[PDB]
């Protein structure tokens, strides 16, 4: 009945313990001493924090929950507009948008963007053959490339052309640093902050002022596209029958960019981490990535076929999940658990690698990485993995982020053999996302031609 | 490309080869001389025997091979009816029951099953307890004994009180005849028919009594029969009806009793024949299992003991085949060309001594092969099928073996008295027949 909480800062109550540069893994931390639900106060806010499958299961009935818009998730609306992941369910273009681009995102449509995710993944295996000897790869940092020129393309035919340089394309710069203050100013309005506040504002025009000019672009030539952008330029939701206006596609393509690349690029390096420090894993995904792709470009049934890729995939997003959390509010006054009485509007955070660490649903061995356990995915118990989120407010770049990641993984097994030359150790670093920081490898050319 | 195929006899091609009492066992020394992959043609019929991990693992990829139900299968369904295990993939009911069944079989579900489960593994032990000196153990009439009252009791809450019996209890009796009837005319009358007729009447009976005694009373038990007459498919949002409910509980008595007592005689014949991996079983049995009744948590952490249960499994897998087909148009390894609906039968105890997979030490038992998952191939090992027509009792089947082996080596030594000679009785499945064993106990309270 009595909610655990975490040490208290006076007045400030929990909130300083948010004052880290890696919260969610603090987080983890407080959820392993307190156990399935803790609260957390903070001036003028109050949520709590589930781990246990068994409340978020709960937690996970839209009957009695919705999605709420965390502080997070409302400072990055500054940018992200009344985008698909900013904007509530109630709201108007919500579900506009969820109905025009539902059918944009089904693994058929995967059919459409897959020659633009090649192009892509190609540019990625010919700059890791182009590497000297004893040079090394620095993972995120490439992976972050690709996910990001991928999105670009699919999303609206543009290139960023983030191989042909160090210092990233001006808009994924002030991007990158948009997130950033969004994400300080949590943890965080004295007049020192002006500075942030004249860049944020700076940043938020470079982002508005491209895609506003690619909508205007596209819309002045009448040219069609394999691309999202010419989805929305003539989609019509069924319910309303309005077409998405100028401004929302903005924010959608922007949303595109942040909501996908981040959390992608992390899936791809924590994969690649975890089969270099599992050789047996490494040896069976390699095996079938060999047996598979035998073209020298992968087709979309091929990347279909690649069973236990995906398993690896799997549990990378299981034990770190790249996009760590979810928030809900209770529709109505409701009891959680048989024992945690919750008011209308009360809020709930759903922490999503502790729940994929709850050992009454996997095992004693949660810490281990082991594809197998995907082996059969009926095996898996409702609502145990939910790296995608849940119910109408899921991930609509599921089968997007699943095939590229499969995809480029498929063809970095293919091509190359991967040493752990630094034995290096994790350090996760926490931005929006997760990803693990200074991961380096040496690949050795299998000298497959493409 | 020229497919290696078995000796024939003129009109009946290759099926009087199947005219044996060992016909797994015939068919896999066919295997040791043909090899990978063989034909095997009879009076309208053709399928091919699949051997080897390489081929094997192309036949378990979904996206172009299906469950086939083979001869066997098709003569069990004349009353396993649209059971889980003799419905074809694409019929409602399998679906249907497959969704609504799965979460009752979960490893979490375990949790449920496991006092009942105990119930039976202490019959089992008292009754060693109570052997007179230089009395002995028939393995495989003991273990079908528990095996088989475990399902009723986890399956319906029905007590067959196997050990209370010389003669099985009635529906048994019809369900063993029904299964020797229907695995005989796969190597073949009115006295057989009218006596099959008899039999699938006795089963239907009582379980359609049973049904409707539970639906009469309205009590709620923890057992499969409850969630059945509660649950509903999320898809169609439809349940079962009560006619496919009696299929279900015919399917796991077959499906589920006599492979589980084979793995459990096979497990017991290869400790006794191995005694360093006996003593190191049965050291993890005693450190383990620390109190007079074991938990659902010390069963799963008789490490060992499931890697011995799964080092029978491969040697002998007690549903030793299963079939499949072509969805589409195929080419199998690369040089053996399929026509959509071409049929291919996978051999498992074949690919368990698959070389190339495990080593030359292929008829070794070593509990330690399984020490890692992920240094197996993929497909290299399937005792429990493949995919989503894969066995939905694995579970069941694992913990109960485990529970019951692991309380057998805490309780008793035992001794191979006879020095028994492996011999493999075939019916629907695998088991060592006239096995025989003595144990002594160690006097350790329940
Ligand atoms: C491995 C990669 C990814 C992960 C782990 C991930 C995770 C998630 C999660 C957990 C949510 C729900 C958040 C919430 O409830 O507040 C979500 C929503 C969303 N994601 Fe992803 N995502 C990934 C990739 C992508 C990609 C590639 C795209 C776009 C191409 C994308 C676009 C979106 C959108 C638009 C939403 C909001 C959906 C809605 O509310 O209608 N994501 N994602
Ligand atoms: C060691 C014990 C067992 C072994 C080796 C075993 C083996 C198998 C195999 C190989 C299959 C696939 C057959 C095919 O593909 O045609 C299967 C399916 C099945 N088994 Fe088991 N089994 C065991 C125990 C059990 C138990 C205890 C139950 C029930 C409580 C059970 C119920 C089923 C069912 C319902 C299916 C069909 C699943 C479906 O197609 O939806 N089995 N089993």
């Amino acid at each position: 009945k009595e909610m655990p909480q975490p040490k208290t800062f006076g007045e400030l109550k929990n909130l300083p313990l948010l004052n880290t540069d890696k919260p969610v893994q603090a987080l983890m931390k407080i959820a392993d001493e307190l156990g399935e639900i803790f609260k957390f106060e903070a001036p003028g806010r109050v949520t709590r924090y589930l781990s246990s499958q068994r409340l978020i299961k709960e937690a996970c009935d839209e009957s009695r929950f919705d999605k709420n818009l965390s502080q997070a998730l409302k400072f990055v609306r500054d940018f992200a507009g009344d985008g698909l992941a900013t904007s509530w369910t109630h709201e108007k273009n919500w579900k506009k948008a969820h109905n025009i681009l539902l059918p944009s995102f089904s693994q058929q449509a995967m059919k459409g963007y897959h020659a633009m995710m090649v192009d892509i993944a190609v540019q990625l295996v010919q700059k890791w053959e182009r590497l000297n000897a004893d040079e090394h790869i620095e993972v995120p940092e490439d992976m972050t490339r690709l996910t990001l020129d991928t999105i670009g393309l699919c999303g609206f035919n543009y290139r960023f052309n983030s191989f042909y340089r160090d210092q990233p394309h001006p808009f994924i710069t002030s991007m990158v640093r948009a997130l950033d203050e969004a994400m300080n100013k949590l943890q965080r309005d004295d007049p020192a902050y002006d500075e942030n506040k004249r860049q944020f504002q700076e940043d938020i025009k470079v982002m508005n002022d491209l895609v506003d000019k690619i909508i205007a672009d596209r819309k002045a030539s009448g040219e069609q596209s394999d691309d999202l952008l010419t989805h929305m330029l003539n989609g019509k939701d069924p319910e309303t029958g309005e077409p998405l206006d100028d401004e929302n596609i903005r924010y959608q393509i922007i949303t595109f960019l942040i909501a996908g690349h981040e959390t992608t690029s992390g899936l791809l390096s924590f994969a690649l981490y975890f089969l270099v420090k599992n050789p047996h894993v490494l040896q069976k995904a390699a095996e079938e990535a060999a047996r598979v792709l035998v073209d020298p470009v992968p087709s979309y049934k091929q990347v279909k076929q690649l069973k236990y890729v995906g398993m690896v995939l799997n549990e990378a997003l299981r034990l770190w999940p790249t996009a760590p959390a979810f928030s809900l509010y209770a529709k109505e006054d409701t009891v959680l658990g048989g024992e945690y009485p919750l008011e209308k509007g009360d809020e709930l955070m759903v922490l999503i690698p502790q729940l994929h660490r709850d050992k009454t649903i996997w095992g004693d061995d949660v810490e281990e990485f082991r594809p197998e356990r995907f082996e059969n995915p009926s095996a898996i118990p409702q609502h145990a993995f939910k790296p995608f989120g849940n119910g109408q407010r899921a991930c609509i770049g599921q089968q997007f982020a699943l095939h590229e990641a499969t995809l480029v993984l498929g063809m970095m097994l293919k091509h190359f053999d991967f040493e752990d030359h630094t034995n290096y150790e994790l350090d996760i670093k926490e931005t929006l996302t997760l990803k693990p920081e200074g991961f380096v490898v040496k690949a050795k050319s299998k000298k497959i031609p493409l």
